[PDB]
């Protein structure tokens, strides 16, 4: 599913991440803009062969698992095709868990370079939430 702005920033807020650790709605917004371009089917294969999954570009390395990176972690305890639904459900429970374990939205190269500081609130500006 490609997500529009205050469609994906809606389901965002239902599934709980307004403001989860302190990160503003835009922030996780923006963060999936520059991730997936809103496409909950995006893949990217990474150098080192894990890959990276969904609307948040979660990472097989750590996350979830795809069976195919060797010496990787499940931490979200899931498939990492269950981050590639419709439904946000399992890419948000996992980004909750991301967000939580040390360095904030860093964890997200993309937030990191293209949202981090930035007038993020542009992002759900317009939007009924
Ligand atoms: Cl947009
Ligand atoms: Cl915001
Ligand atoms: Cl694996
Ligand atoms: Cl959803
Ligand atoms: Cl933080």
């Amino acid at each position: 599913k490609v997500f529009g702005r205050c469609e994906l920033a809606a389901a965002m807020k239902r599934h709980g991440l307004d403001n989860y650790r302190g990160y503003s709605l835009g922030n996780w917004v923006c963060a999936a803009k520059f991730e997936s371009n809103f496409n909950t089917q995006a893949t990217n294969r990474n150098t080192d062969g894990s890959t990276d999954y969904g609307i948040l570009q979660i990472n097989s390395r750590w996350w979830c698992n795809d069976g195919r990176t060797p010496g990787s972690r499940n931490l979200c305890n899931i498939p990492c095709s269950a981050l590639l639904s419709s439904d946000i459900t399992a890419s948000v429970n996992c980004a909750k868990k991301i967000v939580s374990d040390g360095n904030g939205m860093n964890a997200w190269v993309a937030w990191r370079n293209r949202c981090k500081g930035t007038d993020v609130q542009a992002w759900i500006r317009g939007c009924r939430l």
